[PDB]
């Protein structure tokens, strides 16, 4: 599939707070369309699915997440609270001259799309998540104890403490992406024991192997994207939790009425598929995609399977 | 009508060759429509159409044209002739992923959209042009004796020379945009005198009162605006009559097949009606407006008039 030269983008800036704006790539016209990527990626984990859906006839415009890349990156934690980051989101459309969009999201951006969906769904024409699922927050579960439920997201608290997470990610971008990057069958690391062995990469290779999903110059690009600003803010997003928990139960009760998808991956095995089996009970009009042979990175696992899902998707359930 | 906070825009940047970039603003959704400004202006002299278009249904690209503002101004030139500029804003079209546009524009802009409908009809939509005719390259006329037969083209003249009109333009911005920026009525120049007088401004007052068509703030902006790269980049798209020529004639035999409008004000005393009164043969599908009591800076003078025309047209000859 197509993919995208950086350089040769049209590139968006939208000043949403006095410190903060937006930096997007815009491809296409059409319906406006905003994929939103997740940890710890860029507008160009899109790059896949950028020209096919502009082919497609869809306007695109593929986010630099706040903290990422081109986007400011706040240094306050809480600026990366799910509330606030909705609401710059909002602010986006409204500088834009927008008034709904089709949004897509992907791991964090994913959980990012379907808040906008829940709490503006004014304003989105329709909603897609890759992996993510959507789940109503439990008013009577505290978020550290469902991170203690199950050992998969011990990597979450390993990421709490500011600072911390962060020596290790940046003491070598190259090598944190190419161990990140991977299809499941390759992966070189377990979440399950990060806090117990004290870090993500202590028993990964130092010099890892290239996935075949991706070359040498696409691990560059986020390399000399993360240079800029660094992984505090990108880290940020999961130090919310107890934010994001009380904003979402601010909620609880209503259902996502408007057209959405959920897009499963086989081989995710932090973001389950079975983790959005009664998802239709809170999204009626909850559609469904599915792939195999795909772990977390699902735009570049399986670019051509997604563009598929998305492309039809938007054609019979956003026009 | 609403007007325009800079500040509060999405800001677009696109590089069409290695060393220069388009800056443009984009507001709304729907059929894509290019403004494209005259001498010496900038994205800004459309702040009262931008948020109407969109309001309308349109999505708005206002150029900062190359030389101006954001844009990139490169040295020299032969870059501002109307060939690379139209074939710059194709591959604006091109690096946006716009099959067509719409384009709009005004002064030399208007130049340009109508030169982007005779040479590139596939790439443009509709095309409608303020106060500037069409009128096809006289192959056995030079440009500089079709000057010299109307006095009232006599500044052109003394803007061909690099660096003497960007003295007397940059010598004192307020006071020069205060004096370009007037009603018919307030007027405090004659295009006749310059080269006799030696200079556009040497007549008029030092301390210009201010229009009742813009404010001191407005005023203001466009002075920002000129002290980023100066004069010598909008001049030379005075600079390339014989260039322009040449490249006009190489089309001649062709009428101009696209949906098309044009807009005369009642009070240009350089860009007059009459100018115009035989494009229709040029041109089958044209489309006439007219503003009475409208001098050269259309859009500031008479927004509302503007706005409605161009919205009027669009729906019906655009869709
Ligand atoms: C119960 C649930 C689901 C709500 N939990 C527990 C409590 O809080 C978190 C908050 O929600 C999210 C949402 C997305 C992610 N994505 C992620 O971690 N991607 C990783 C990138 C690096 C390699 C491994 C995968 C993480 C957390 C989730
Ligand atoms: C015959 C014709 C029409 C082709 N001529 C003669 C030969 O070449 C020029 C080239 O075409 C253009 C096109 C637009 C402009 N606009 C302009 O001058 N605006 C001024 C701003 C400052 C205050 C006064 C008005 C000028 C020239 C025109
Ligand atoms: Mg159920
Ligand atoms: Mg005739």
């Amino acid at each position: 599939p197509t993919s995208c030269n950086p350089s040769d983008m049209s590139h968006g800036y939208v000043t949403v707070k006095p410190r903060v704006r937006l930096h997007f790539v815009e491809l296409g016209s059409g319906p406006a369309v905003c994929l939103c990527h997740g940890f710890p990626e860029s507008w160009y984990s899109w790059r896949y699915q950028i020209p096919a859906l502009a082919q497609a006839g869809y306007r695109v415009l593929a986010m630099d997440m706040k903290g990422y890349g081109e986007s400011s990156a706040p240094p306050e934690i809480e600026e990366y609270c799910m509330e606030v980051l909705c609401k710059e989101m909002v602010t986006f459309l409204d500088k834009l001259g927008l008034s709904q969009a089709v949004f897509i999201g992907h791991d964090w951006g994913g959980m990012l799309v379907w808040y906008m969906a829940l709490f503006y769904p004014e304003r989105v024409r329709a909603v897609a998540s890759l992996n993510t699922p959507f789940i109503p927050a439990n008013p009577n579960m505290s978020p550290l104890e469902s991170i203690k439920a199950n050992p998969v997201f011990d990597y979450q608290l390993y990421f709490q403490e500011p600072g911390v997470a962060e020596a290790e990610l940046e003491q070598n971008l190259s090598r944190t992406f190419k161990s990140l990057f991977r299809a499941s069958d390759e992966s070189v690391l377990s979440m399950h024991k990060v806090c117990e062995a004290g870090g993500l990469f202590v028993n990964s290779p130092e010099e890892p192997s290239l996935s075949r999903m991706v070359t040498e110059e696409e691990i560059q690009f986020y390399v000399q994207q993360f240079k800029k600003s660094g992984f505090r803010g990108p880290l940020n997003w999961y130090r919310n939790m107890e934010r994001n928990w009380k904003w979402a139960c601010k909620s609880l009760g209503r259902k996502i009425l408007i057209p959405a998808l959920m897009v499963t991956a086989e081989k995710d095995f932090v973001l389950v598929p079975q983790m959005s089996q009664h998802m239709e009970d809170w999204i009626p009009h909850l559609k469904r995609g599915h792939i195999e042979d795909c772990g977390h990175w699902t735009q570049m696992d399986k670019p051509t399977e997604v563009n598929q899902i998305l492309i039809k998707w938007l054609d019979s359930d956003a026009r």
